[PDB]
C-alpha cells in the first residue's frame, strides 16, 4: 500500500530517504492473487520489516525493497545465537520471509533476491582485486568473499582452492612419473620389437567386427604402442600408489581445514515405498548405463561430448526432480540430500559409465572368434581397440577433463551473460535495478558447481591409473574454474542469500565413497586393464631358464608368444585373452599363461587394496582431523 | 578424625551414633608422614566430610576410616559435576572430593581405599542371592540394580557381555545347523568315502614328512579323520562363514544403539571434567623413552614368535618319537602345550607391561589406560592368535616337493585335506581350556587370596569383613574385556574352521557373567563406581577385528580350507578332456590331484631309499607328475587353483564389505524408540 519512485541516484546503496538500507528485493507485477499477496505483505509488516514498492523506469513491474530494522535482525540473530554486514542481514530477512519459497514457486510472486553492492563498497574491490581477469594469479581474499557472498559459497571456494593445491602436488608428482615413463621409451623392448618390420610387420591381429573391419598390419599398432608404453610403465605404478596416499592426505588435511574454518567463522550453527523407489532408481541407472555405453579435431569432439552431457544432465535433473517428491519427507535438508545423491548417481553413470566400459568391458565379455557372445540382432560385442584400452581411457579422460572443463566454464560465463544481455534488451538506471534483469541464482545453484568439481575429483582419482597428467589438467582447470565461478557470481548472477556451511555438504560422504572406490578401481585398472602384471610375469618366469630361453631374465620373446596362434573356425589372430595356441589337447581355452595372468594381477590387486587401505587407516590414525594451532586457539 | 573403635553392631553401615550412613573406606596404619597425613585429614575437615576412625580388633596398628559426606556437601558437589543421594552417587561424590588421595595412597601413608558393601553375602545380599551366584545362572541380570550398586562402567560391561551372549546364541544356532548339514552329507562325501575305501584309500602312498625315521604313511591311517574332515570343509561351513560376516555386521551397530539407549537411560553423558594427573606422573614431572618402550614391545613380540617357533621345532622333534595316527596326538599335545605357554607368558607380560607403562609417563590416567590397552591387546593378540595364524596361513604352505625340499629346518607339512582339522583341534583346545581352566582360576585366585589372608588372622564389622578381600585396582574390568575380545577374535577371525565356535563360546559367556559377578561381590571388594558411556578402546579394536575377520575368513576358506580345490575339480576336471566322467562329480579327486613322485632326489642325503622300498609316492601338491616334460614342477592346476582362491577372496571380500556397508547404512545407529524418548 506504499509506493515511491526515484531512479535519480545511480549508486543508491540506500532508499530514497537514504537512511535505510537495501536488505532484499521482491518483484510484484488475479483478484484472489492480489488478496493473498496483500495478506502476505500485511503479515510481513506485522513482523516488523519496512517495505517500499517502486515502479521501474521501463511501467508495470514493481520492485518491493525490504529492510529489517536493527532490533528485529538482532532478535533473529539471537534466535540463531550498520553493525551487521549485508550478508547476515540478507540471510536473516530470508529466514523471516520463509515463515516465501512457496509463494515464489507459484505465479503470485515472481522473484526475490538480496541486493548487490555496486557495479564494476566491496563488490568493486573483490571484483578488480579478485574477480576481474586482471587479477587471476593472486589468491582470493577468502575472508572478503565470505563476508560478501556467504559461508556456503565461501566454503565452496576454499575447498576449490585447497583441492587445487593438492591437485598441484599430485600433478607435479604425476609429471615426474610421466617423464620417467616418457624418457624410458627407447629402452622399452616391447615397443621397439613391435615397431620392427621383421617382427611387427609379419604378426597379425584379429578384427573387431564380423567382416566389416578387415585384417590389418601392426604398423598402425606399432606407431600407437609408443604412447601406450609411455602410459604403461612402472611410473604409472608409483603414481597410482602415490595417488592412493594423496587421496588420504587430501581428505585429512581438508578435515583440518574444515575444523580451522569452523573455529574462525563459527560455521557450526543450529536452528516398502523406499524399497520400490530404490528398485526404480536402480532400473533407471542401468537403463542410462546402457544408453551411454551404446552412445560410446579434438575441439569438435569435446564440444559434441559437452552438448550430449548437457542434454543428458537436463534429462537427469527432470527425472530426479520427478522421483524425489514421491519419498519426500517434507524436510528441506533430507530432500536436498536425496536430490544430491540421485543427481550424483545419474551424473556418475553418465560420465564414468563410458570410462568403466573402456576399462573393464572392452575385450572382457568377448569369447574367442570361435563362438563369441551373441545376444540379439545386434551381435559381436565390440573388442578393445588394438592400440590399447589404456590409450583409449587416457584419450577419453583428457578430452573430458580438459575440453569439457573449458567448455563448461565458457558456458558458465556466457549463458548467464547472454541471458542478462537479452534481459537488458527488453538511459541510466540505478545499480540496484539491473540485478532484477540478470537471472536469479537457480534453486541449489551451488550444488551444480559442487557436483562439477566432485565429477572432476572422481575423474582424477578413480582413473589415475591410466595417465598421470589428469591432476595437471584438473589443476589448470581449477585455476580457471575458481575465477570464472567468482566472476559469474560477482557480475552475472544476482547476490545469493547467504547460507551457513559447517562443511561442503553431502559431497563429503560422496568423496569418501569415491576414495574407497578409487582405490579399488585403480587396483583393478592396473591389473585387469593394464597388461603390466602379465608383462612382469612373462619377464620373470618365461625369461629365466625354467620357462624361458634367456640366461638372465629379459622381456625378449614376449611378443612372439602373446599372439595366440589361430585357425578360423566358428591365418592366426588374437583377441584380448592369453589363450592356448594349437598343440594343447584343448585350444581356444583358458591357457596355462592365463591362469598365471589372472592370479598374478588379482593377487597384485589384493596386495594393493590391502596395503593402500592399511596406509589410509594408518594416516587417518596418525594424522588428527584437528590441527595443533586450531586446538591452541580453541583452548583460548 | 574422631578416632574410636566399636565393632558393636556386626552389620550396620551407620556411625556409632547411627545418625549418618557411610560411603567409603580408607585403611591406614613416621613423624613426617604422621604430620602429612593429619594435614589432609584437616583438609577433608575443611572440605566438610565426616570420617570415623576405628582401631580394629584383630591388629592394633590397623586403623579403618569410614567416609561419608553431609547433605550440603553432597548437594554442592553434585552441582560441581553434572536418601536422595543414592549410594553410587555418594561414592562418586566422595571420591571426586578426595581427588580434588591418589598420591597419599600411593605414597603408602594411606594403605588402601574402596567402597563399602551393604552386608555379607541389603543391596549386596539381594545382589548375591538372585545374582552373582551359580544357582541364579539362568536369570536376567539386574542391570539397573548393578548400576545403582557398582557404577556406570560396570553396568555397561555387563550389558555388553549379555548382548554378546545373545548374539552368540543365534550365531551358534546357525553354526550348529551348518555342522549338521555337513554331518548328514558325510555319508555322501565322495573324497572321504574314497579315503576310507581300501580299494582306493588303501592304495594311497603319501610321501614321508620328515627326512629321518618317518615312514610313507598311507591315507588309511587318516581315514577316520577324513570322516570328520569333510564336515569341516563343506559348503555348509562356507555358508556359515558368509552368515558370520553378516552377524559380525549386525553386532556392533545394535551395540551402539543400546549404548546410546543407556546413555539416555542412565544419563551417562555428564560433565567430563579435566582429568587429574596420575601421582607417579606428577612425582617426576619422553619421546625417546616412548620409542624405547615401543622397542621393548616389539622385541617381546618376536619372543612369543620365537616361542611359537619352538612349538614348530617341538612338533618336528616329537612327531618322530610318536611315529615310532601319530600326527593327531602330536597336534593335540602341541596345542595343549601352546595353550599352557600362552597362559604362562600372559601373567609375565601383565606384570612387565604394568612396569613398562609405569616407566613411561602418561599425563592422565586415561592416557595410561589407552597405552596399556594398545600394548596389552597387541601382545595378547600375538599370543593367542600366533599359533592359529601359523596353522591357518603358514603350516604346510611352503614345502616344495620331495626333491629339494624347503629348509630353514624342514618346515612342517600337512595332510591332503589341509590343516583345517589341526586348526579346528587347536581352536577347540584353546577355547575349551580357556573356558574350563581360565574360569576355574578366575574363581579360585581371588578365593585363594581370601583364604591365605584369613590364615594370617569372631564377631567382625563391615570394614574388617571387606578389607580382608583383594582390592580390585584402578584397571578393573580391563582383563575381562580383553578375555571377551580374545574370544571374539577366535569366534569371528577363525569361524571358517568349525561352525560350532560360538556354541562352546556361548557356554563361556554364560558362565563368565557369573564367575566375574561372583568375584565382584564375594571375593574381591566392591569396586568404586566409574562413569563410562562406552566400552572404550575395545570397540574400535573389534571393528578392526571385524575388518580383519572378513579377510581372514576368506583367506581361511581360500587358503586354509581345501574346498576351492574340490570345487575346481568338480567343475573343471571331471570333464573328459580333463577327466573321464560324462557329467560333473567329485570321484577320482584323490587319484587325480596329488601327483606322484618317482625317487630322484637332489643331493643337496636321499633318505627315501633308506627309509623304504617304494617307487612312486604321492605328495599333497598339484605340481608336475612324471611323464611331464618339466616334471616335479608347477603346472596349470596349481595356478588355476590359486587364481580360484584369490578370486574367491576378492569376491567374498567385496561382496561381504558391500553387505556390511549396506547394513550399517540402512540400519541407523540410533533407535526410533530411543529418538522418541529423547524428543519427549
Ligand atoms: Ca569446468
Ligand atoms: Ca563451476
Ligand atoms: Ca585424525
Ligand atoms: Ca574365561
Ligand atoms: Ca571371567
Ligand atoms: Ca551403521
Amino acid at each position: 500500500p506504499e509506493f515511491e519512485e526515484f531512479n535519480g541516484k545511480p549508486d543508491s546503496l540506500f532508499f530514497t530517504d537514504g537512511q535505510r538500507r537495501i536488505d532484499f528485493i521482491l518483484v510484484y507485477e488475479n483478484e484472489k492473487q492480489k488478496r493473498k499477496r496483500q495478506a502476505y505483505e500485511s503479515n510481513l509488516i506485522c513482523h516488523g520489516l519496512q517495505l517500499e514498492a517502486t515502479r521501474s523506469v521501463s511501467d508495470k513491474l514493481v520492485f518491493v525493497k525490504v529492510h529489517a530494522p536493527w532490533e528485529v535482525l538482532c532478535t533473529y540473530a539471537e534466535i540463531m545465537h550498520s553493525f551487521f554486514n549485508p550478508a547476515t542481514r540478507s540471510r536473516i530477512v530470508y529466514f523471516i520471509l520463509s515463515r516465501i519459497n512457496r509463494l515464489v514457486s507459484s505465479g503470485i510472486y515472481k522473484a526475490a533476491f538480496p541486493l548487490h553492492d555496486c557495479r564494476f563498497s566491496e563488490r568493486y574491490l573483490l571484483y578488480r582485486e579478485w574477480a576481474h581477469p586482471r587479477s587471476i594469479y593472486k589468491k582470493q581474499p577468502l575472508d572478503l568473499i565470505r563476508k560478501y557472498y556467504g559461508e556456503k559459497i565461501g566454503i565452496y571456494f576454499a575447498w576449490l582452492g585447497y583441492y587445487t593445491q593438492m591437485l598441484l602436488l599430485a600433478a607435479v608428482v604425476g609429471v615426474a612419473c610421466f617423464l620417467y615413463g616418457y624418457l624410458d621409451q627407447d629402452n622399452c623392448t616391447w615397443s621397439k620389437e613391435v615397431c620392427d618390420p621383421d617382427i611387427g610387420g609379419q604378426i597379425l591381429m584379429c578384427p573387431q567386427c564380423d567382416r566389416l573391419c578387415p585384417f590389418w598390419r601392426l604398423n598402425i599398432t606399432c606407431e600407437s604402442s609408443k604412447k601406450l608404453c609411455i602410459f604403461d610403465s612402472f611410473g604409472t605404478l608409483i603414481f597410482a600408489v602415490f595417488m592412493g596416499v594423496w587421496v588420504t592426505l587430501f581428505l585429512e588435511f581438508w578435515k583440518r581445514r574444515q575444523a580451522e574454518l569452523e573455529y574462525e567463522w563459527d560455521t557450526v550453527e543450529l536452528q516398502i515405498r523406499v524399497t520400490l523407489c530404490a528398485s526404480a532408481v536402480f532400473f533407471w541407472i542401468l537403463l542410462i548405463i546402457a544408453s551411454v555405453i551404446g552412445i560410446i579435431t579434438s575441439i569438435t569432439a569435446s564440444i559434441i561430448s559437452a552438448i550430449i552431457i548437457m542434454i543428458l544432465n537436463t534429462i537427469y535433473e527432470k527425472v530426479a526432480i520427478m522421483i524425489t517428491n514421491f519419498e519426500l519427507p517434507r524436510t528441506q535438508t533430507d530432500y536436498e540430500n536425496s536430490l544430491t545423491m540421485k543427481m550424483f548417481l545419474f551424473q556418475f553413470v553418465n560420465y564414468y559409465s563410458s570410462c568403466f566400459y573402456i576399462a573393464f568391458f572392452k575385450g572382457k565379455f568377448v569369447g574367442y572368434p570361435g563362438d563369441p557372445v551373441y545376444l540379439l540382432g545386434k551381435y559381436r560385442s565390440e573388442e578393445c581397440d588394438p592400440g590399447g584400452c589404456l590409450l583409449e581411457l587416457t584419450t577419453q579422460l583428457t578430452i573430458i577433463m580438459g575440453g569439457k572443463a573449458i567448455w563448461n566454464n565458457i558456458a558458465e560465463v556466457l549463458l548467464p551473460w547472454v541471458m542478462n544481455l537479452i534481459g537488458r534488451y527488453k538511459k541510466i538506471t540505478p545499480r540496484w535495478e539491473q540485478d532484477y534483469h540478470l537471472q536469479p541464482m537457480g534453486k541449489l545453484g551451488l550444488f551444480y558447481e559442487y557436483l562439477e568439481m566432485i565429477i572432476q575429483f572422481g575423474f582424477v582419482t578413480l582413473f589415475v591409473a591410466s595417465f598421470p597428467l589428469a591432476p595437471l589438467l584438473a589443476l589448470v582447470n581449477n585455476i580457471l574454474e575458481i575465477r570464472v565461478d567468482a566472476w559469474k557470481l560477482t557480475t552475472q548472477f544476482r547476490r545469493m542469500v547467504p547460507e551457513k556451511a559447517q562443511d561442503i555438504g553431502a559431497w563429503q560422504p560422496i568423496m569418501q565413497g569415491i576414495a574407497i572406490l578409487a582405490v579399488v578401481t585403480n587396483a583393478m585398472i592396473i591389473a585387469f586393464t593394464s597388461d603390466m602384471i602379465p608383462r612382469l610375469v612373462y619377464y620373470w618366469s618365461f625369461s629365466i631358464p625354467p620357462y624361458g630361453d634367456h640366461t638372465y631374465y629379459t622381456m625378449d620373446g614376449y611378443i612372439n608368444n602373446t599372439l595366440s596362434v589361430f585357425n578360423i573356425t566358428d591365418t592366426l589372430c588374437r583377441y584380448r585373452d592369453f589363450r592356448n595356441p594349437p598343440g594343447h589337447p584343448q585350444e581356444y581355452k583358458h591357457n596355462i599363461y592365463y591362469w598365471h595372468v589372472i592370479a598374478a594381477k588379482l593377487a597384485f590387486i589384493i596386495v594393493m587394496e590391502h596395503i593402500i587401505y592399511s596406509v589410509k587407516f594408518f594416516i587417518s590414525y596418525a594424522i588428527p582431523d584437528v590441527s595443533k594451532i586450531t586446538k591452541s586457539k580453541i583452548k583460548r
